[PDB]
Order: C-alpha cells, then sequence, then structure tokens
C-alpha cells in the first residue's frame, strides 16, 4: 500500500504544515501537524476542557463505531516550546492520503497548554519520530507510521515541504519526480528516539564551505533551523545590522535586508536554503526588525533541522531494519 496528503502551511510564514487525517468510522477529518519529532498522534476532542477549544476541529469518539477505549491508557507530553498536552486514549482507524491503519492509538486530549488552544489551525500532532518515545502509559504505543509500515510498498515516507506554499507527505514510495538529481542517504543513529544524522558541514552566502560534523535531528514539528552558536554567529554576521536579542528571544535582523544563503552537507552533497526561506517577518506587528530563522541551539541541548531546512530538500525517512535519511535537492 501507500499514501499521499498534500500539506499546507498555517500562516504566511510557514509556522507549521498541517496535513488532513481522517479518523474514525464515518471519517473525522482532522487537520494535524506531522511531526518527524515526536511520537504520539494526539487530537483535540469532545474530551477537552471546553474553555482550552478556540476554533480547533475536535474529534469525538461516542460519533465512530470503530473507537474503542484503551482501557487505564493516558499519556502526557511536553515540547521543545514549553507546551504541552495529555488525556486518555482510544484506538480506532486512522487514514492518510489514502493509506489506512487499523487499530491507531488516537490520543484524546482532556488538556492542552494556551500555545495549542490559541492556534484554531492545528487540531493535533500526528508523530513519526520512533515509538520508543511515544508516552503512552502503561503500554506504549505505536506511531501511524510504525503500524503501517509492514503493509507498505516500501518502509519509508518522505517529506516535501513548500516554501509558502503546499507540499507533500508520501508513505511508501518515493516519488522520482519530486526532486532533482539524486538522493544522498546518511546514517541515523536511532538512541534519542528521534531521526538524528550528521551534517558534514555548511557555507554562508557564496562562502567556502567549513567540513565539520553537525549532529542534530530532522524535525518537521520544529519550525526554525537550530544549530550551534558559532555556525549561526558565522550566518549572521554576513547580515548588517543583525544581532542576538535576549529580549526577543534569538537572532533579529533589518526587514530590509536581503539575507545570504544557507547551505548544509549531506555527505557529499549539499543543500541549499534561499536567504528568502530564512527570514520570519517583523517581530511585532508594524516592526521594521524582523525575526531570524536560524537561531543558536545553545540552550536546547540538541541541534534540530527544522522546517526552514527541510523545506529546501526532498526527505526520505527510511525506516528499513536499518533506519537512515535521504535528502534530495528539488
Amino acid at each position: 500500500s501507500t499514501g499521499s496528503a498534500t500539506t499546507t502551511p498555517i500562516d504566511s510564514l510557514d509556522d507549521a504544515y498541517i496535513t488532513p487525517v481522517q479518523i474514525g468510522t464515518p471519517a473525522q477529518t482532522l487537520n494535524l501537524d506531522f511531526d518527524t519529532g515526536s511520537s504520539d498522534l494526539w487530537v483535540f476532542s469532545s474530551e477537552t476542557t471546553a474553555s482550552e477549544v478556540d476554533g480547533q476541529t475536535i474529534y469525538t469518539p461516542s460519533k465512530s463505531t470503530t473507537a474503542k477505549l484503551l482501557s487505564g491508557a493516558t499519556w502526557s507530553i511536553s515540547y521543545g516550546d514549553g507546551s504541552s498536552s495529555s488525556g486518555d486514549v482510544y484506538t480506532d482507524t486512522v487514514s492518510v492520503g489514502g493509506l489506512t491503519v487499523t487499530g491507531q492509538a488516537v490520543e484524546s486530549a482532556k488538556k492542552v497548554s494556551s500555545s495549542f488552544t490559541e492556534d484554531s489551525t492545528i487540531d493535533g500532532l500526528l508523530g513519526l519520530a520512533f515509538s520508543t518515545l511515544n508516552t503512552v502509559s502503561p503500554t506504549q504505543q505505536k506511531t501511524f507510521f510504525d503500524n503501517a509500515k509492514a503493509s507498505l510498498d516500501s518502509p519509508v515516507f518522505t517529506a516535501d515541504l513548500g516554501y509558502h506554499a503546499p507540499g507533500t507527505y508520501n508513505f511508501g514510495f518515493i516519488d522520482t519526480t519530486a526532486y532533482t538529481g539524486s538522493i544522498t542517504y546518511t546514517a541515523v543513529s536511532t538512541k534519542q528516539g528521534f531521526w538524528e544524522w550528521t551534517s558534514t558541514g555548511y557555507a554562508v552566502g557564496s562562502g567556502t564551505f567549513k567540513s565539520t560534523s553537525i549532529d542534530g535531528i530532522a524535525d518537521t514539528g520544529t519550525t526554525l533551523l537550530y544549530l550551534p552558536a558559532t555556525v549561526v554567529s558565522a550566518y549572521w554576521a554576513q547580515v548588517s545590522g543583525a544581532k542576538s536579542s535576549s529580549s526577543v528571544g534569538g537572532y533579529v535582523f533589518p526587514c530590509s535586508a536581503t539575507l545570504p544563503s544557507f547551505t548544509f552537507g549531506v555527505g557529499s552533497a549539499r543543500i541549499v536554503i534561499p536567504g528568502d526561506y530564512i527570514d520570519f517577518g517583523p517581530i511585532s506587528t508594524g516592526s521594521s526588525s524582523c525575526f531570524g530563522g536560524i537561531q543558536s541551539s545553545a540552550g536546547i541541548g540538541i541541534n534540530i533541522f527544522g522546517d526552514v531546512a527541510l523545506k529546501a530538500a526532498f526527505v526520505v525517512f527510511n525506516g528499513a531494519t536499518t533506519p537512515t535519511l535521504g535528502f534530495a535537492s528539488k
């Protein structure tokens, strides 16, 4: 089997991407944030505290003839941005782009933190990291990809995120028309539960490539590119007037600037992030200070190849017995 679904930016900045997902019988379609940095499929629901729902579409398990309470199971998750959610668990039928999994754990939110409430466009998350990170207790549950894998034509999914435009998540096949050149594959460590890999270096604009190992994660659920402070300083030093602002929470730059590109290495291959992809717009409405899309990872504990980086590539998440990642230009 295969599946193919379009993923759409939630706003004009590509702050996140939503993909429609069918849950239950008859189908209830929710727009979920596909997140290769986490491993829970959770949704706003009829059980979510009413004051914490503000415009999201909810899953109502009592209206699904295939929903079953997973007795005794609870979940609770906290994300790197400080947001969180928790609740109980159903199993139900879940389909993405024509690919159907029966018995998928659908984690129903009883509580969500303010940033979820305040974002009316995201109805939940669909985790695509390794199932060892799934938070369901006392019986850990498998991700949608893990459940689908054996049925797929090939044990892979691909992320093809657009810049200010829709893109595609495919399951079970590699669309050879969706990228240019060849796909360069690189080793993955699953020891932290992430799609963790080592970039071979970077360049800023037309500058020379610096060969240096940068361990980080391919994370579709993180907006920006978070890299070591040395790398980030080298980037922003090429932008007149750019500075790190403790009050804003990162590097800002004059909105009048033209940003240089940023290149990252995948083995001997190179992925070029155009400068425009690094512009996240005014820090507040009407400001002439703009927020940068490359930020320091120094306070995180891990480097994160988020959407800013991934949207410059066609990315293969290869879930073979020994997982690997593939990157192609497009």
